[PDB]
């Protein structure tokens, strides 16, 4: 099939994403409501159960509802079973409707349905050519008091039904008992409980290879995406495990939610998405829309300067997942607030490159304070809202015009309230203009564009006050009125001559994973694929279309490539790189050195004879390491991914900028385990 079908599971760059609360969609099937103190049918009170399942889901995709706007992929609640306690929280009553307090990961939450009710879920949305992701929060089970047991279900883990383990009395230390983070440090809100719920161990054997034999179920089921929930609040060597785990099984589209606020740029999330196996929620881009198009905090320089910055600091721009509200946040659209302001934030998100996500409900206006204010149950399934034609006619540009799916981003005109970008990928075009001021329009001259000659029509119809262009030599637009709150969208598309890679999936396998690369104009002749300098051709090329390409990695040594194609008649492509080729399969292992003091901004690092540990070079080294919760200074730890069952020589380093001081002595050794997790524990050496 072409890079655009349903079954690409590695790339959902060409899909539009509609994330829904489960139990706030469609209650499809009354029988499977909870009951009592647990519902509220009417959906009146938001923190109780609203009666919304899989079949209600399984239904509106059968009756047009999302196929009709043009969604291509749907994120729905965790699937697996939730406590079942209602919990008081200061005279409120609450329960697990929105998934997040799980008990068993390897069940289903009944009131959503049953393993068989999920299968029919996959097969009605594939059906309709619409993908399924699921979200999975492996950081924690469920609230519990390390103090009263009888509170809830005491944070209690199961394992398909046989109890693991529960907070109270944690002899085998399934979870962490740090107390809980104020979210001051990263390392602080790794190891400390998330508010009160029960913080999973992922250093313990037992924990690590229950969740990766879970989500092992889920692939099993048919899932083609994975949203991972607190990525920020799990050990990011442990993640990049459970990556390895599932990419070197059935690899599928995942992406992690770490929260950035408004302004906030960090270059730790930048390497978490560079590194772990896993793409992010932009939040980055989010916040800024936010302020651009609903709170009037930052103009378009600020708009531009994101798309610039962010294009530079994420390696694959392109895999993050674009929003502009979820279920913890104001809903965008305010009350009293002008539609224009939502309609122009969604025009823009579904043009803008990486992989959007609309908030079910936002192309009917919903408004709503914080949780759970948010997740109030969806008012109606029109199709008539202006929200829902925007959707409608811009969503599937991301499958027609690979110029929205994989093309590069560029400034082509801009004030305080105007911006004019354009998306470029081969013989595709695209360019979006957008005036956020709704009581005052701006003149256009000047503007350059890559479309060929001609007039273009806008692709909005005039919905959101767009109107035609006019382009002429050079690509130079004959000058025009953008209106007010005016947003238009050109383009121009036809079949591209030279290979060019758009996307791959997954960045990181160990050899003999098969990977995806799409893109247009790769032929329909078996050409060449280069690793690095390695090439790979004929039978390890598994299928060869012009948009997409299945290869098997090759046995080359672990590190970093560069991803290259060659068409049958030797012509080569662009290079798509930070391709990690693993060493083996992986495990979590818990490094720490004692006695290795610093001095303030001085931090130690981990380095070793395996590209999973940068093989010795201190710019790849893995860390700053921690020092804080699970070990105090001059005590330092961190968990890496190591391959499994490897003798790895290390020695660790103290670090300041790219200054670099080498721990004495001789090099440290272990094997590392076959499977599950392990620690090592040495004394630096002078
Ligand atoms: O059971 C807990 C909830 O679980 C479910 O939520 C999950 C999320 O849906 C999921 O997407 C993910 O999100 C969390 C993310 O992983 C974290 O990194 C972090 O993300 C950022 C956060 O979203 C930002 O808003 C911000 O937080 C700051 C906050 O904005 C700021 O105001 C302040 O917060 C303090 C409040 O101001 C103060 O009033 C008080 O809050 C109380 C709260 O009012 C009270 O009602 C009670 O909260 C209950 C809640 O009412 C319940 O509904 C239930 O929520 C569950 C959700 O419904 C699920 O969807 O349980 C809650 C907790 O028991 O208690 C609160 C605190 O005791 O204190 C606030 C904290 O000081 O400061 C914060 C911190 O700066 O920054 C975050 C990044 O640093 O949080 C995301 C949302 O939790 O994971 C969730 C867990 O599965
Ligand atoms: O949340 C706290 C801060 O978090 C964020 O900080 C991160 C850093 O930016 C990042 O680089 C990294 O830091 C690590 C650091 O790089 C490593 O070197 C290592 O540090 C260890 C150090 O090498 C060891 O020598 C030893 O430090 C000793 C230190 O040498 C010695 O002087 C003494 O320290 C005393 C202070 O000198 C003294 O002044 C006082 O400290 C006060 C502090 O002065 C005061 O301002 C106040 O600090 C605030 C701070 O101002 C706030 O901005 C906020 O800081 C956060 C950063 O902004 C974040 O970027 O909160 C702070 C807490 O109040 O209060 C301090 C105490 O009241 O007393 C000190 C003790 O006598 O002794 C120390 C200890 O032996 O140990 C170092 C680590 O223990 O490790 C660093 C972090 O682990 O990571 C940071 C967090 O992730
Ligand atoms: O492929 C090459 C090697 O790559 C890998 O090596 C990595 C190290 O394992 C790893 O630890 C890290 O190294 C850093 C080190 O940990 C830090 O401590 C520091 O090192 C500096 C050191 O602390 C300083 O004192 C100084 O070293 C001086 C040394 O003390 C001094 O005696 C003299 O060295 C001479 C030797 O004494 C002498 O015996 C002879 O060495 C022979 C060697 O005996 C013989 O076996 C053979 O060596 C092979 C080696 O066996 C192979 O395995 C292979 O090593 C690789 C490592 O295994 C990888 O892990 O290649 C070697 C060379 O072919 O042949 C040797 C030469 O005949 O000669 C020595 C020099 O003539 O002088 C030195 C310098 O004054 O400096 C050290 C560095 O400044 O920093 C290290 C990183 O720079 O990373 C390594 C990868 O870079
Ligand atoms: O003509 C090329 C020029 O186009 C854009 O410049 C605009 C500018 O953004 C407007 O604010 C106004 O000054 O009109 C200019 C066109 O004359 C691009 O921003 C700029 O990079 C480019 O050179
Ligand atoms: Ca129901
Ligand atoms: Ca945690
Ligand atoms: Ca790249």
């Amino acid at each position: 099939a072409p890079d655009t079908s349903v079954s690409n599971k590695q790339n959902f760059s060409t899909d539009v994403i509609y994330q829904i609360f489960t139990d706030r969609f469609s209650d499809g099937n009354p029988a499977n409501n909870p009951t009592g103190a647990a519902f509220d049918g009417t959906c009146t009170n938001l923190r109780l159960y609203c009666g919304g399942d899989w079949q209600g889901i399984i239904n509106k995709i059968n009756d047009g509802y999302l196929t009709g706007m043009g969604v291509t992929a749907i994120w729905i609640s965790q699937p697996v079973e939730n406590i079942y306690s209602i919990i008081n929280y200061s005279g409120v009553n609450n329960t697990a409707y929105h998934g997040y307090w799980a008990r068993d990961f390897k069940k289903t939450n009944p009131a959503y349905g049953t393993i068989a009710d999920f299968q029919n879920l996959i097969a009605a949305a594939h059906a309709k050519n619409i993908k399924v992701i699921i979200d999975f929060a492996p950081n924690h089970t469920s609230p519990a008091s390390s103090d009263q047991p009888s509170f809830a279900e005491n944070g209690r883990l199961y394992d398909n039904g046989t109890l693991l383990g529960g907070y109270t009395n944690d002899t085998q230390n399934l979870f962490h008992h740090n107390g809980g983070t104020d979210f001051s440090t990263t390392e602080n809100g790794i190891y400390k409980n998330l508010y009160d719920l029960a913080d999973l161990n992922h250093n313990n054997s037992t924990v690590d290879v229950y969740l990766k034999d879970a989500i092992k179920m889920w692939l099993d089921l048919g899932i083609d995406g994975i949203r991972m929930n607190a990525v920020k609040h799990m050990p990011f060597g442990w993640q990049k495990s459970f990556m390895a785990a599932v990419n070197n099984y059935k690899p599928v589209f995942t992406f992690g939610q770490w929260f950035l606020g408004v302004n906030e740029v960090s270059p730790e999330n930048h390497k978490f998405a560079n590194e772990s196996g896993m793409s992010l929620l932009d939040f980055r881009f989010a916040q800024k829309v936010r302020q651009v198009f609903r709170d009037n905090t930052d103009n378009m320089y600020g708009l531009k300067a994101m798309l610039e910055g962010s294009a530079a600091d994420y390696a694959q721009v392109d895999d993050q997942v674009t929003f502009i509200d979820n279920h913890d946040m104001e809903r965008f659209h305010a009350s009293n607030a002008n539609r224009r302001k939502l309609e122009q934030a969604l025009a823009f998100t579904l043009t803008s490159r990486g992989v959007p996500a609309i908030y079910y409900g936002t192309e009917q206006y919903m408004s709503g304070g914080t949780d759970p204010d948010n997740r109030a149950r969806i008012p109606s399934f029109s199709t008539s809202t202006t929200a829902y034609q925007v959707i409608q006619k811009l969503a599937p540009l991301r499958k027609c015009n690979p110029a929205i799916a994989y093309g590069s981003t560029q400034e082509r005109w801009i004030n305080n309230d105007v911006l004019i970008y354009e998306r470029k990928f081969g013989s595709n075009v695209a360019v979006v203009a957008v005036n956020r001021n709704l009581n005052a329009p701006a003149s256009i001259s000047g503007l350059v564009t890559s479309l060929p000659q001609g007039s273009y029509n806008d692709v909005l119809g005039g919905l959101l006050n767009g109107n035609t262009l006019s382009v002429g030599s050079g690509g130079a637009a004959s000058n025009f009125t953008l209106a007010a709150g005016g947003t238009a969208v050109w383009q121009y598309t036809a079949a591209t001559a030279t290979p060019t890679i758009g996307h791959v999936g997954p960045m990181m396998a160990k050899p003999g994973v098969t990977i995806t690369i799409d893109g247009r104009g790769f032929g329909s002749s078996k050409g060449t694929v280069y690793f690095g300098t390695t090439a790979v051709s004929g039978a390890d090329i598994t299928s060869w279309e012009d948009t997409q390409i299945k290869v098997k990695i090759p046995a080359v040594a672990g590190g970093n490539y560069n991803i290259k194609v060659a068409n049958a008649a030797g012509t080569a492509s662009n290079v798509y790189d930070n391709f990690e080729v693993l060493s083996g399969d992986q495990v979590s292992v818990r490094f720490v050195v004692n006695n290795a003091t610093t001095a303030l901004g001085q931090n130690v690092y981990l380095t070793g004879s395996v590209s999973e540990l940068g093989n010795w070079d201190p710019a790849k080294a893995i860390g700053p390491m921690y020092n804080q919760v699970v070990y105090q200074y001059p005590n330092w730890y961190y968990d890496v991914s190591v391959p499994a069952g490897k003798t790895i020589e290390f020695k660790f380093l103290k670090k300041q900028g790219s200054t670099v001081t080498w721990e004495g002595g001789s090099n440290h050794t272990f094997t590392a385990p076959s499977s599950g997790t392990a620690t090592i524990n040495v004394n630096w050496q002078p």
